[PDB]
């Protein structure tokens, strides 16, 4: 089997991407955040504290004839941005882009933190990291991909995120028309539960490539590119007037600037992030200070190749017995 679904930016900045997901019978379609840095499929629901729902579409398990309460199971997750959610668990039928999993754990939120409430466009998360990170207790549950992968034509999914435009998540096949050149594959460590890999270096604009190992994860659920402070300083030094602002929380730059590209290495291959992809717009409405899309990882403990990086590539998440990542230009 295969599946293919369009993923759409939630706003004009590509702050996140939402993908429609069918849950239950009859289907209830929710727009989820496909997240390769976590492993829980959770949704706003009829069980979510009413004051914490503000415009999201909810899953109502009592209206799904295939929903079954997973007796005694609870979940609770906290993310690297400080957000969180928790609740109970159903199993139900879940379909993405025509690919169907029966008995998928659907984690129903009883509580969500304010950032989730305040974002009416994200109805929940669909985790695509390794199932070792799933938070369901006392019986850990499998991700949608883990449940589907034996049925897939090939045990892979691909992320093709758009810049200020829709893109595609495919399951079970590699669309050879969706990229240019070749896909370069690189080793993955699953020891922390992420799609963790080692970039071979970077360049800023037209500058020389610096060969240096940068261990990080491929995270569709992280918006920006988080790299070591040395690398980030080297980038922003090429933008006149850019500076790290403790009050704002990262590097900012004059909105009048033209940003240079940023290149990262995948083996001997090179992925070029155009400068425009690094502009996250005014820090507050009407400001001429703009927020940068490349930020230091020093305070996170791990480098993150988030959407800023991934959207410059066609990315293969190869879930073979020994997982690997693939990157192609597009
Ligand atoms: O939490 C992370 N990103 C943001 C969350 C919010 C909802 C989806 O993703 N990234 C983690 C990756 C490893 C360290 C932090
Ligand atoms: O990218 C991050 N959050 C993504 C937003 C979009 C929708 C959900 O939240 N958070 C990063 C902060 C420092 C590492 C994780």
């Amino acid at each position: 089997s295969t599946g293919s679904a369009t993923t759409t930016p939630i706003d004009s900045l590509d702050d996140a991407y939402i993908t429609p997901v069918q849950i239950g019978t009859p289907a209830q379609t929710l727009n989820l955040d496909f997240d390769t840095g976590s492993s829980d499929l959770w949704v706003f629901s009829s069980e979510t504290t009413a004051s914490e729902v503000d415009g999201q579409t909810i899953y109502t398990p009592s209206k799904s004839t295939t929903a079954k309460l997973l007796s005694g199971a609870t979940w609770s997750i906290s993310y690297g941005d400080g957000s969180s959610s928790s609740g109970d668990v159903y199993t139900d039928t879940v379909s993405v882009g025509g690919l169907t999993v029966t008995g998928q754990a659907v984690e129903s939120a009883k509580k969500v933190s304010s950032s989730f409430t305040e974002d009416s466009t994200i109805d929940g998360l669909l985790g695509l990291a390794f199932s070792t990170l799933n938070t369901v207790s006392p019986t850990q549950q499998k991700t949608f991909f883990d449940n589907a992968k034996a049925s897939l034509d090939s045990p892979v999914f691909t992320a093709d995120l758009g810049y200020h435009a829709p893109g595609t998540y495919n399951f079970g096949f590699i669309d050879t028309t969706a990229y240019t050149g070749s896909i370069t594959y690189t080793a993955v460590s699953t020891k922390q539960g992420f799609w963790e890999w080692t970039s071979t270096g970077y360049a800023v604009g037209s500058g020389t490539f610096k060969s240096t190992s940068i261990d990080g994860i491929a995270d569709t659920g992280t918006t920006l590119l988080y790299l070591p402070a040395t690398v980030v300083s080297a980038y922003w030094a090429q933008v006149s007037g850019a500076k790290s602002s403790s009050s704002v929380g990262g590097y900012v730059f004059p909105c009048s600037a033209t940003l240079p590209s940023f290149t990262f290495g995948v083996g001997s291959a090179r992925i070029v992030i155009p400068g425009d992809y690094i502009d996250f717009g005014p820090i507050s409405t009407g400001s001429s200070s703009c927020f940068g899309g490349i930020q230091s990882s020093a305070g996170i403990g791990i480098n993150i190749f988030g959407d800023v990086a991934l959207k410059a590539a066609f990315v293969v998440f190869n879930g073979a017995t020994t997982p690997t990542l693939g990157f192609a230009s597009k």
